[PDB]
């Protein structure tokens, strides 16, 4: 499983009715690739790193918050492209990236589990599928990359 | 080297005088990390995929046409989170990012190379070492991330 991570002071997310679906103020955009062999603890190690990782300061020193102790919001939206494998030319091949119909149960799975370990309300989500517009604040930037199948 | 390309239809990026110092309308914004270890060829590989990636469509193919067919811009902006080390706890860890002050000079090459390879007024960037404020609309969204010590 790949992930992107962005830090960010708002994001609005619209698709054809365009029409807004999906807000955050500050908070996490997570660009979300699922891989065709993903499991659920590579799910759940995505997870955690996206609320426990400190992206913010606190005054004393950098590095010491997380999303959760801001009460901020996350923006998950999944992106196929992530496996977008360039390394033959400069037509992406998205092979390794799971079918779209299994990869909507899996990702609805885990926007469920991001919502059991944090909240509701905090926890917006895309719209699997289809075209999105996103108007994004990137707030440093901040951009971090995870690829589970590192470990 | 590390880089993570966006597709956008605009991007705004503005920094403390918060006033814009850089604007793009369609094209891609180049998140772009220096490793300790790049070298030239490292940045020639980056400048390459990000100017012929095929990231848009023909009206009768898919993933087929690059920022430069389309005579879109490019906003490259310097990031060393891209090494944000996450495998030992929740503190992120830079330590594989190149060194502030000679990255500069590095970034500074590539910036010259990518205005070579394409035009001049369609490369555009932010302030190295500077916070930066960049609002940007995502076009799809499409997010392609390229890291060279995978490859050659
Ligand atoms: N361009 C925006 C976009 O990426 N659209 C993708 C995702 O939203 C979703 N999708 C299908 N498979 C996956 C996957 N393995 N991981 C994440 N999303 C997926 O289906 C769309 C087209 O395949
Ligand atoms: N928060 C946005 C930001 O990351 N700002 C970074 C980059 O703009 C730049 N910078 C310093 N070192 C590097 C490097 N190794 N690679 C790329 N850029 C660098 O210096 C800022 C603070 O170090």
């Amino acid at each position: 499983m790949r992930v992107v991570i962005q830090r960010v002071k708002g994001a609005i997310l619209s698709v054809r009715k365009l029409e807004i679906i999906s807000e955050i103020k500050n908070g996490l955009i997570c660009f979300l690739g699922i891989h065709k062999n993903d499991t659920w603890e590579d799910a759940l190690y995505i997870i955690r790193k996206c609320l426990n990782l400190r992206l913010w300061n606190n005054d004393n020193k950098t590095w010491d918050k997380n999303v959760k102790d801001l009460n901020y919001e996350l923006l998950i939206v999944s992106q196929f492209t992530l496996f977008g494998n360039t390394k033959k030319g400069n037509k992406p091949d998205f092979h390794l990236a799971k079918e779209p119909n299994e990869a909507l149960i899996f990702y609805n799975k885990i926007i469920d589990e991001f919502k059991k370990q944090y909240n509701d309300d905090k926890i917006k989500i895309g719209k699997f599928g289809n075209y999105m517009n996103i108007d994004v604040t990137n707030d440093g930037p901040v951009t971090i990359y995870i690829d589970t199948h590192d470990i």
